[PDB]
């Protein structure tokens, strides 16, 4: 499978999800309680609760180095004060919700936690000397920055040239509509020629010009939780390296072309973007088991999905649209095609290298979105999630908070629509 | 009054907002049209319709150098292709929608479109040179950049100190809760103390973490149209300069103390943000005729409003909470009180530097949002608008798409709600 | 005032509104509960939850013979099974919701709960015997039956003739359009001429073909509660008797002319029907406290209202359009005019037989519906209601179902709308 | 197939769908135009247009006997006045929309237009003498009446006894949930014992007590248009006859038991009722071709459908739940099961007698409702349809009328839901 079990750092990450009502002593109480225990107060951030006017939300920017007193604080918090605390832990210790980044800026803690001799071009010291350099670029990037741009060598340029020569000529009849729609634009705007390599930054900015989707330089393949969690933030982690000039149509681990020809152009569609994003949102705080299940879904859908299209069936898989041979295989009559169903799609085993025998076809991305949200209602976590586009932080919602926020949001949509009724 | 009519630049600003449905030649026709007539493509960016999968949307960043060629382009768009074209013009000539920005970045285009001997300290060279310094800072600032942090002199530090000493001790009973709650946060977080000035950047970061609202350093005062459009983007144009030490409770032009102590803390509540933003949206495409009325609203609502608050009447005006005398004058039997109703609230003359005879009271900011939106449904503009938080572009909507977009979005929201109903 | 407090019958009316979720024994438990304690099943009807597939809804048609046994049943329902029970009582004792009908057929239960020497014609035996005749007709009429058609004497025919002669010639400029349009229809269709009386049955048929509104022959005057509940069912309780020939423009108790010329023609517009019906629904479960206010509304709105109508102010009141003098008094500079706002419109004392000093003006009936519904959201009753047009039973809604039912219904409506958008 | 081509009567039915704006001369113009041409004015009914306050709708109760002048009237109507007229014709003559009943009362014109020697019990004069008697009962029924009740013979009673003995014992594990839910209620309420025959009227009234669904006595099998059109009105036409005592488990033409055990109990569920009803609504004014397609759908769904149910697949077909042998066959592993899709389901051929080889399974009835409405968007008719629950007439909607009615209806639902947001 494509599931990669997740890791941790020795310091770790112990966050405390809790909101607090402006009670007698409260905001003084908490921050003094922390600075008595040596906890830095650059790391105890509090902002208001966007729902109950009289409450705040608290973000604790910590690690396991605070353990000699982190017990005690929790002790006082849940039982001496009466604040509902959920602890995020990356070590996945005693019945502790699995850690995840909480703001779009917290992605830098565990973004470099990725990656055999048989790699194509292995005994070439040149390709490896280039590969550690590109990993370095991902090692030094911090959120907010523009992606540092690299002049690509030319042998790599014609590797892309060949792959593009094949795939372009073959997309017009193989790719989904939303791909033939975006791709001419990428060509004329970003530098998506068969004779030119685009820089990650420009593509990032274009995807933000279409959907607010962002490209983040990652050295390699991250653990499923981190990958799908970053996708929650409308952030796609992508690679900067190319395949070897010897074998331009096989890579065991995804390269520049897989993203630019498999993922990105569809990331320029809002319907598909939100589709992927909802899965992202659902991935966080989820059990490792359900992360295996998410990985399975992602594979048979994002990486290798098909879409019903009025008259045709077409491929929206990112591995489908990036691998010339399997893009031939896919619409051939060989493989299996059935209307997508997650009850089975999760319980669907697959292979990593071999051409995937069976495929699953959606109606439109939005129906798949509905289905994803449905399955999200199945993942067991003692709270809900929903993403804030402006603040770029994930609203962790409880019983009472889901209610007023959805209520009034739909009220505003209701108002604008009721005015749309008056022509 | 404080209403300011809008002006133009030598270059100008000619946009052609139009979308086009993907037929063979359509987008080819347009991109042919520009470079056939030599128009630069540094400014003609076309992206997909975030709504109709089969359409593109066109933002044309143009100017009056296209006047030597715009006739032909308009004609071919309106009649040879059949595209509904709305031309945005800042010259506001025959059949021209009054210009406004479509991108979060088009606010830098008209950020320098701003701004007397009786000022206390007019011939004081130090206050003059410092005001030219701050005008320079606002002159060269472009969106996305960090707000440069400025070292304040001591006279300015204690002028702020005095203003704060007076107003802070008073707020506990005059400001709305949404202020009495937020201010404890701002004090200890951004530096809203009596002996220290926060730098706009830090406050901006706080405000986007709360509401996606942003602080923009602006020279003097910008036309009503431009100010309120920037507020539509959840971007607040704000001042970095301080008042003179001679008269610490009189400033003719809004200053650091007025912005940080009158406006910001209320900009820290989402409900208030939605209120102001909905007004902003109503400003876009609006004629100067009803923009006089809009400025009036802002005055009597954001700057000089009162709000029903459970038991009492309280001040949420940014000018009430920034001018010490009128905050008491307003909470007395002296002034007159009228229930906010836009039939009258817009139609009401006023003066700027005056203890306001009458005030207007809201119920909660949300209902005020509703009233603003309702009255906005009355301004005649040949389309409505609503802002895309991720892309930071305002979806300009015609008849056909408004319904499909809100209908389906609410389809998703009500689905998740119907499933949440079963606990 | 014209407000009438409600009374009770010797039998009474004890309903227990409750639904129950289909577990083994649940519905078995209840049906066991009744016949274990001997209660008759001519009145205990259980039907499915039109909303939650897995639940039943229970309408229990009971009386005070169950007082010798209701204690046990209530207890077992509230604590041994765990069913949310709301008991409807017309005795309105401790912890009793004030009684109201759940079925379109429960209106016959309290249809005889109605009704002086100074009447012109009091000791006239002919008018007396005729009023006892019409009271008998209303006494034995049950819903569903055809309204018996009655042969009128000649004095009654020309009393009607005179009233009509006067008011008809005048309506062309005093009544709302929704009256000036409908009346041409009623004249030629039902027999609304100066020489002929329509029989309630024919008008009823007309009114259900327009609005589902129905004419019910009622003896004298029914308590405010009962009248307005019947109006909730889109059923109008109406009079079949005429006034005396002595005073053709004075009647203390509403008569055929008042109903057919004041009320009905406006009951022929759907928007007005929705207005009155929403009020009706608000009456259900309402305490007498706010029902005084409801009666006041009906008076100042349905019976004595004015409406903004594009350019002018016009009368849609049923008492304005039925009492010739006050229709002119009202359209003059004599009376006072106040914009309909329920904060004041409910809170306002009045007298019955009086040229009304002040009047209230609406914008359109639909907005008045909104205001009624809004103020209804203020009455404290332990559930909301909305009427099922096909079943002719009012869905009594608790928290959990309201959302799933309207959410999904609107899901369907917005789907068909989104598909209609493409022409 | 189960499609039966439709017939006509010699008089026929020429109706004219048109609305009219209150223009100079209008309402006098039309009715005088008709009475000049001998057209009875009991047959020219006009009521108001429920949308445009200034318009009426006109129903012409005619036949082909008006032909010697029906040309001329149409002549003046469409081209001399400018009223959009759509002619309904049952003969399906020159490009004339196929006739259908317009009110729930117009069903009596063509309700008796139904129905080989091999019928079971044919040479028994007793069964035929009974069969013409039951057809007579359907021949003499007119809308509004209660269904005349018959004392059933006893041999027929034990035919029902045997069929019930088998099917009841076999339903608890074969029938869909919504059947095991309703059926105990029918047992205890209507007289659904294995030892007793229910009278059509009581079942009708029960189905109206659940969903407003009604049972109308029909002599035999009607043409598809009339059957599905009656189902639009929430009216199910049903048979009063039984099978022969010789062979109680085979009938070529549906009998009492098929409805009471196949159709009715599901007609007591609102979700299923609306499901069937929307198809009904869609059937009217549809091409004969698409009536063949509708018949196909009805067969594979209503008569022989399955439903996905969380854990199981269960039968909701009316022939499935009425035929003991095929109810065994259905969940056996023999037949084919695929997720229902109307693109194919219509183009799905079948057999009349033989056990249907393949079956189609829905998720829940509502999803099938969505699908039906979707396919309805494909039937070609120059107007839309939507059913009025109160007036019990089908709103024929044009471009402009669909808009305001759906707009404001959803506005009301929006209001009630927005108030549900305030708890
Ligand atoms: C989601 C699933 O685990 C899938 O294999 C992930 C794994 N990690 C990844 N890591 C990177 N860098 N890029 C990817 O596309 C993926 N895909
Ligand atoms: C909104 C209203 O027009 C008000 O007068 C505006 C005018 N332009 C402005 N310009 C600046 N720089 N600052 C302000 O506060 C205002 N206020
Ligand atoms: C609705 C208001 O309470 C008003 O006084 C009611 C009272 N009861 C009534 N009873 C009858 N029979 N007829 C009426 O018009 C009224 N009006
Ligand atoms: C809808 C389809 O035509 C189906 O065979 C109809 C035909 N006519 C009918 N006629 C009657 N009386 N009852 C039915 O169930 C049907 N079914």
């Amino acid at each position: 499978t494509s599931y990669i079990e997740d890791n941790c750092n020795q310091n770790g990450a112990i966050s405390l999800i809790f909101s607090l009502k402006e009670e007698v002593g409260a905001l003084a109480k908490v921050l003094r309680l922390f600075e008595e225990n040596d906890v830095n107060l650059t790391h105890i951030e509090s902002r208001p609760s966007r729902l109950k006017k009289d409450e705040y939300e608290f973000f604790t920017h910590l690690d396991k180095r605070s353990l000699p007193a982190l017990t005690n604080i929790i002790k006082i918090l849940r039982h001496d004060i009466g604040a509902t605390v959920h602890e995020l832990s990356r070590d996945k210790k005693k019945d502790t919700v699995p850690w995840f980044p909480r703001t779009i800026q917290e992605l830098d803690r565990f973004a470099n936690q990725i990656l055999d001799a048989d790699h194509p071009g292995f005994k070439d010291p040149v390709y490896r000397a280039r590969r550690k350099q590109f990993a370095d670029i991902a090692y030094n990037y911090r959120h907010g920055q523009p992606i540092p741009r690299v002049e690509y060598m030319e042998e790599e340029k014609k590797t892309w040239g060949t792959v593009f020569k094949t795939l372009k000529s073959l997309y017009k009849t193989h790719a989904c509509y939303e791909y033939n729609h975006i791709f001419p634009l990428l060509e004329k705007y970003c530098g998506f020629h068969e004779d030119n390599i685009p820089q990650l930054e420009d593509v990032s900015q274009f995807l933000q010009t279409c959907t607010g989707f962002r490209l983040r330089p990652v050295a390699g393949l991250l653990s499923s939780r981190d990958f799908l969690g970053g996708l929650a933030f409308r952030v796609f982690h992508c690679t900067q390296y190319i395949r070897h000039g010897s074998k331009p149509m096989y890579t065991p681990e995804p390269d520049i072309c897989h993203e630019l020809l498999g993922h990105v152009p569809l990331f320029s569609d809002r319907s598909f973007a939100q589709f992927s994003q909802e899965i992202g949102l659902a991935s966080l705080g989820a059990p490792d088991e359900y992360i295996e299940k998410l990985a399975t879904i992602y594979w048979f859908t994002v990486e290798f999905g098909l879409c019903k299209q009025g008259d045709s069936i077409k491929a929206y898989g990112a591995g489908l649209l990036s691998s010339f041979g399997e893009l031939q295989y896919c619409l051939s009559e060989k493989p299996k095609l059935l209307p997508l169903e997650l009850e089975k799609t999760a319980i669907q085993n697959y292979t990593v290298t071999e051409f995937q025998p069976l495929y699953y076809v959606a109606e439109s991305f939005n129906d798949a979105k509905e289905k994803v949200r449905n399955f999200a209602a199945t993942i067991p976590r003692p709270f809900s999630v929903r993403y804030d586009p402006y603040t770029q932080r994930i609203e962790v919602l409880d019983n009472t908070q889901q209610l007023k926020i959805l209520a009034d949001s739909i009220n505003s949509e209701i108002g604008i629509l009721c005015s749309a009724l008056q022509k």
